[PDB]
């Protein structure tokens, strides 16, 4: 019903680091018609199950390093694509897109494939979202990896997690001008600006979603989401912050892109303090906002921090 576009397949045929089969939900619960990518690697009967949320404005294939590591673990690894991103149809308005759009999308996907045992691993609007799921079913949910990222409440209640919007003027300012005022956005250009890093065929992947920029409405309206925050967004998220602190009573490992001027240690600390039991941040001095382009370290090192108290 609601108005989609969907990427051709063959704009994926050259993916550099990609050898993972497509997995596809058409059949949801308030998605009628639209069509939804994950991948799912590993053992299919495993126990543990790593559910990895991707952000703004990149893919599953921002999680190809990690997902081997996982897998290899013994556990099973659900890497989804939000509608407007990666090969998951892509909704031409951007009105369409809202907070409770792609959170309960995450909840009809967590209730379709009976997801459990879950090791939430989260990052930007995958954190955003992806911590504000627990509280709608605490026993589906077993430990969490948080890199880079917060909570979308008010800035009376939690200061930190509005301040970064406004200052620095080369942080999330620049992030969001970057995205939302372009007539012709390229997404290869502005990943290798964000994530220097990046060799040209890494950087091509995240531009093989979107052909031209009618593709791009979801890509536009996250970053407006995050200025504008709605109510219902506040009030969800301001509940989420009371579940971390008082209600959470699971494994927590938290790694840290220090380079990251949007969502770095003035934002991570207070988080950790939020969420109950969260041991000691790993810094990675090297790292910025997509923490995953360095994720073996962190897939290693939070396998092991989990395995020692198994």
């Amino acid at each position: 019903m609601v108005n989609a576009i969907r990427t051709p397949d063959q704009r994926f045929s050259n993916l550099d680091q990609y050898p993972f089969s497509p997995n596809y939900l058409d059949d949801l619960p308030g998605y009628p018609g639209l069509r939804a990518h994950y991948l799912d690697e590993g053992n299919s009967d495993a126990e543990d199950v790593f559910l990895c949320l991707h952000g703004e404005p990149t893919w599953s294939y921002l999680y190809r390093k990690m997902i081997p590591v996982f897998a290899e673990s013994g556990a099973r690894v659900i890497a989804p694509d939000f509608f407007g991103f990666g090969k998951s149809d892509k909704p031409v308005d951007e009105e369409d897109y809202t907070f409770e759009f792609h959170r309960n999308f995450l909840l009809a996907l967590i209730e379709r494939l009976d997801l459990r045992n879950i090791t939430l691993v989260v990052q930007d609007w995958g954190g955003f979202l992806g911590l504000t799921l627990p509280m709608a079913d605490p026993s589906r949910f077993k430990r969490l990896i948080i890199m880079n990222a917060c909570l979308m409440t008010d800035p009376v209640t939690q200061p930190a997690f509005s301040a970064f919007v406004t200052q620095p003027a080369d942080g999330f300012t620049a992030y969001k001008y970057d995205l939302v005022t372009p007539s012709d956005l390229r997404l290869d250009q502005f990943m290798k600006r964000w994530a220097p890093t990046l060799t040209e065929a890494e950087a091509s992947a995240y531009a093989a979603p979107f052909p031209d920029t009618s593709y791009q409405a979801g890509v536009r309206k996250f970053p407006k989401m995050v200025a504008q925050r709605d109510q219902a967004c506040i009030d969800i998220s301001t509940e989420a912050i009371s579940f971390w602190q008082n209600d959470w009573n699971g494994q927590t490992f938290m790694a840290i892109g220090m380079k990251d001027k949007l969502l770095g240690p003035d934002v991570m600390y207070p988080m950790k303090a939020l969420i109950n039991g969260c041991p000691e941040p790993l810094e990675i001095a090297d790292a910025g906002h997509f923490v995953q382009e360095f994720g073996e370290q962190v897939a290693r090192e939070a396998l092991k921090h989990f395995a020692e108290t198994e």
